[PDB]
């Protein structure tokens, strides 16, 4: 039908958007701390720490196979890369300390990003 292609123009247009924002976010980690999956082999309790692990490479699958509906699940996602960083590391340490600038400095970039998903429909 065509009002299954306007709906899948809007889907491929709001997956636009969410990798212009998930490369503005990724740059500020300059460090790749968050670039890939926490390894199992290096960090072999991880999964009894963190029930939904989440990194910058999972997050660019899932938007390349279309698979965030919506900005809210893809700022989940990205809660769940903060949120679980300092979680599992101590306020002390290099990651924690990462994951709250990328916190801090994402806010300003999801505060326009709603306002340009909700302007542009």
């Amino acid at each position: 039908s065509m009002e299954q292609v306007a709906m899948e123009l809007r889907l491929t247009e709001l997956t636009r958007l969410l990798r212009s924002v998930l490369d503005q976010l990724q740059d500020k980690d300059p460090a790749r701390i968050f670039a890939q999956p926490v390894s199992l082999k290096e960090v072999p309790d991880y999964l009894d720490h963190i029930k939904h692990p989440m990194d910058f490479a999972t997050m660019r699958k899932r938007l390349e196979a279309q698979g965030y509906k919506n900005l809210h699940e893809f700022e989940e996602d990205f809660d769940l890369i903060i949120d679980n960083c300092m979680k599992y590391n101590a306020r002390d340490t290099v990651f924690y300390r990462a994951a709250v600038r990328l916190r801090d400095q994402g806010g300003v970039v999801l505060r326009q990003a709603r306002r340009e998903v909700d302007s542009i429909g």
